[PDB]
C-alpha cells in the first residue's frame, strides 16, 4: 500500500547461522508474460504416438514460482559447511515476499520495438494452501531461483493432466479454472506476504556409516549357537556317506553366524560400464530396463528404490536408470555426451542397502532328498520381509528439497524415491498472472469473445526464507574424518564461479553424507 | 590516517529491468534487459578535531 516512487520491500538474501538452526534467505529478480493469450487450452498427447506417451489435460495462462531446489536455497560454502559438522537437518519455517512489481505494455510498428510503464495495470496472485489444484511441484521440472542471486528468472507456465483413455478423456476428468480462486489483484506498490510451517518429518541423514550389517559382531569371541557345517562325514571311511555336523561360527567362518536383521528390499536394474567399447552393441534401454506398467501402459523407474550404485572397488559400473544425472552448464538436452553430465554416486549406502546390479540372494526352491539334490534359485526382486533395516538415498546442492505425499488409503515408506522430504502439507503452490487489458472495443455492441488484447508483460522481486533445524554430531571416533574441500592445484577458473563471459556453472555434485556413525 | 575500520565502502547499482519475456516458458539465462541509467545528489560531512 503505497505509491509509484515508494519501494516496497528490500533485497535481503544472505543466511545466518544459529545455535541449532540456520536461516537461509534469498531474493531474485523475475519476469513474466501472458501465457496462452488469456485462455485455457486442453491439450491432447496427438494423433498416432507411443501408447505409453499418452496424455490429456489443460494449460493454464497462469504462472508458478518454484524453489524446490536446494542450490535455489543454499550457496556451495553454506552447504559445505553444513554437511562437514551436521548430522541431518529438515525444515521448520518458511516466509514468501512478493513486491517492487511493475507491468510494462509493449508496442510494435516496425522491426524495432518500444517499451513503456503502465502504472494502472493490475497483478493476481494467490496461493493453493488447500492442496486443491494438481500439484506439479516436486517432478524435477525447469524455473526455479537460479543458483546465482545475480541471475533473472522467467516464471514457468502452469498445466495439469487428468484421466485419459488413449489420447482421449473420459467423464471422471475433471477441469480447474485458477480465476474461480479468491485471488490479490496487487498494483506498483503492494505487495504480497506469506508464511508457512512445515509438519514433523525424519531427519535426513546426512552421514555413511562405519560399520555394516554382516559385520556387526566381536572379532574376538565365538558364537555359543551351533549351525551345520557339513553333510559328509569328516572321519576317515565315512567322506562319502551323509551325516549331519554342527560347529560354532567364530572369527575364521565370520559368514555363517547368526544374525538379526536383514538389507533392505531390492529391485534389480542392469548394469553399465562407464567405457563406451565395453558395453553390448545394441540399443538395450527400454527393451532392457527395469519398468512397472500400469492401466495398460509402461513407464520407467529412473530413481528406484535406494541401493548402492556399485560393488567395492569397480568406480567404472553405474545402474541403468539408477541415480540422478545431472547436466552441465552449457549442455544439450538431446542425446548429450558422458563427458558433458553428472551422473551422482550412491556407495555410501552399500552397508545397509544392496547393491543395484546385483541380486538380493538365493532361496531353495526344492524338496531335497536321496534321489534328488538340492536346488536353489537367484532372487532379484525382494519385497519387505521382518527385520529389513536399510537407508535412504542421498540430497544434493542442486537435487529436489521435498515432494507431496499422494493422498491414498496406504503408504509403505512415504520418502521420496527421488529425493528429500514427503510432506502431506507441502509449501503450496503460488500462481501469478496478468490481468487482461482490452484494447479499444467496437462502438457498435457485439456479444462475441473478446480477443483483442494489449500486449505487456511484468517483472518484479521476490524474496524466499527457510529455517532449517540442524543435528549436531557427537561422535567418538578418534581418527579425522572425510569432507568435502576445494582442490588446492592451480587452475585456470575456480569451481562455483563466473567465468569470463559471466556465466554460473556448478562442476560436481555435492552429497550430504560425508560423517560416519555406527549401525 | 591508517585505521583499522575505517569509513566503509557504499556501493550502488542500477536493478535490471526485464525486456519483454518470450511467450513460451525457457529456462535460458535471461539477457535481454531494458538500458537505462540513475542520477541523485550525495551529501558528505565530516566533524574534524583541532
Amino acid at each position: 500500500a503505497d505509491g509509484v516512487g515508494n519501494s516496497s520491500g528490500n533485497w535481503h538474501c544472505d543466511s545466518q547461522w544459529l545455535g541449532d538452526r540456520v536461516i537461509t534467505t534469498s531474493t531474485r529478480t523475475w519476469a513474466l508474460p501472458t501465457y496462452n493469450n488469456h485462455l485455457y487450452k486442453q491439450i491432447s498427447s496427438q494423433s498416432g504416438a507411443s501408447n505409453d506417451n499418452h496424455y490429456f489435460g489443460y494449460s493454464t495462462p497462469w504462472g508458478y514460482f518454484d524453489f524446490n531446489r536446494f542450490h535455489c536455497h543454499f550457496s556451495p560454502r553454506d552447504w559445505q559447511r553444513l554437511i562437514n559438522n551436521n548430522w541431518g537437518f529438515r525444515p521448520k519455517k518458511l516466509s514468501f515476499k512478493l513486491f517492487n512489481i511493475q507491468v510494462k505494455e509493449v508496442t510494435q510498428n516496425d522491426g524495432t520495438t518500444t517499451i513503456a510503464n503502465n502504472l494502472t495495470s493490475t497483478v493476481q496472485v494467490f496461493t493453493d494452501s488447500e492442496y486443491q489444484l494438481p500439484y506439479v511441484l516436486g517432478s524435477a521440472h525447469q524455473g526455479c531461483l537460479p543458483p546465482f542471486p545475480a541471475d533473472v528468472f522467467m516464471v514457468p507456465q502452469y498445466g495439469y493432466l487428468t484421466l485419459n483413455n488413449g489420447s482421449q478423456a473420459v467423464g471422471r476428468s475433471s477441469f480447474y479454472c485458477l480465476e474461480y480462486f479468491p485471488s490479490q489483484m496487487l498494483r506498483t506498490g503492494n505487495n504480497f506476504q506469506f508464511s508457512y510451517t512445515f509438519e514433523d518429518v525424519p531427519f535426513h541423514s546426512s552421514y555413511a556409516h562405519s560399520q555394516s550389517l554382516d559385520r556387526l559382531m566381536n572379532p574376538l569371541i565365538d558364537q555359543y549357537l551351533y549351525y551345520l557345517n557339513r553333510t559328509q562325514g569328516t572321519t576317515s571311511g565315512t567322506t562319502n556317506q551323509s551325516r549331519l555336523l554342527f560347529s560354532q561360527a567364530g572369527p575364521q567362518s565370520m559368514s555363517l553366524q547368526a544374525r538379526n536383521w536383514l538389507p533392505g528390499p531390492c529391485y534389480r536394474q542392469q548394469r553399465l560400464s562407464k567405457t563406451a567399447n565395453d558395453n553390448n552393441n545394441s540399443n538395450f534401454p527400454w527393451t532392457a530396463a527395469s519398468k512397472y506398467h500400469l492401466n495398460g501402459r509402461d513407464s520407467l523407474v529412473n530413481p528406484g528404490p535406494a541401493m548402492a550404485s556399485h560393488k567395492d572397488d569397480e568406480e567404472k559400473f553405474f545402474p541403468m536408470h539408477g541415480n540422478l544425472i545431472f547436466g552441465k552448464e552449457g549442455t544439450t538436452a538431446s542425446n548429450a555426451e558422458l563427458d558433458n553430465v553428472m551422473i551422482t554416486d550412491e556407495e555410501e549406502i552399500r552397508t545397509t542397502n544392496p547393491v543395484a546390479t546385483e541380486q538380493y540372494g538365493t532361496v531353495a526352491n526344492n524338496l531335497q532328498s536321496s534321489n534328488t539334490a538340492p536346488t536353489t534359485r537367484t532372487v532379484n526382486d525382494q519385497g519387505a520381509l521382518p527385520g529389513m533395516v536399510w537407508q535412504d538415498r542421498d540430497v544434493y546442492l542442486q537435487g529436489p528439497i521435498w515432494a507431496k505425499i499422494p493422498h491414498t488409503d496406504g503408504h509403505f515408506h512415504p520418502s521420496p524415491l527421488m529425493g528429500g522430504f514427503g510432506l502431506k502439507h507441502p509449501p503450496p503452490q503460488i500462481m501469478i498472472k496478468n490481468t487482461p487489458v482490452p484494447a479499444n472495443p467496437p462502438t457498435t455492441f457485439s456479444p462475441a469473445k473478446f480477443a483483442s488484447f494489449i500486449t505487456q508483460y511484468s517483472t518484479g522481486q521476490v524474496s524466499v526464507e527457510i529455517e532449517w533445524e540442524l543435528q549436531k554430531e557427537n561422535s567418538k571416533r578418534w581418527n579425522p574424518e572425510i569432507q568435502y574441500t576445494s582442490n588446492y592445484n592451480k587452475s585456470v577458473n575456480v569451481d562455483f564461479t563466473v567465468d569470463t563471459n559471466g556465466v554460473y556453472s556448478e562442476p560436481r555434485p555435492i552429497g550430504t553424507r560425508y560423517l560416519t556413525r555406527n549401525l
